[PDB]
């Protein structure tokens, strides 16, 4: 099943990676992240589920036109930094698995800067 693995990439890994690394942001983004980390946990690997926070909306905001997520508590910033790094490692493995299965050539993307801060 190429489809099963494509759904993990398209419905979980890619949107969550983009939410924390691409400049795209809407009035729906915090709720979309909440949805990914609750409703779409069934698409995550067990390693990531160990560290992925359950809650996000009330822990951070984008302020002043910045692309950065501003965390209010250092501890939440640290939890998210750790989880994003795990998310990225899982993502690259799921990409490798997709290409192993599809038989096509690997173009592994470079890791982005996480758009997160607290200080
Ligand atoms: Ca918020």
């Amino acid at each position: 099943r190429l489809k099963a693995i494509e759904d993990r990439l398209e419905k979980f890994y890619i949107p969550l990676i983009k939410a924390f690394s691409s400049y795209v942001y809407t009035a729906q983004t915090e709720d979309e992240i909440e949805t990914i980390i609750t409703c779409r946990r069934y698409l995550a690997g067990n390693n990531l589920l160990r560290v992925l926070p359950m809650h996000f909306k009330f822990k951070a905001d984008k302020i002043a036109g910045s692309a950065n997520w501003t965390f209010y508590a250092k501890e939440d910033f640290e939890q998210w930094k750790e989880a994003l790094d795990v998310l990225w490692e899982e993502f690259l493995e799921v990409l490798k698995e997709y290409y192993t299965l599809s038989g096509t050539e690997i173009s592994l993307p470079e890791k982005p800067d996480w758009l997160i801060g607290y200080k």
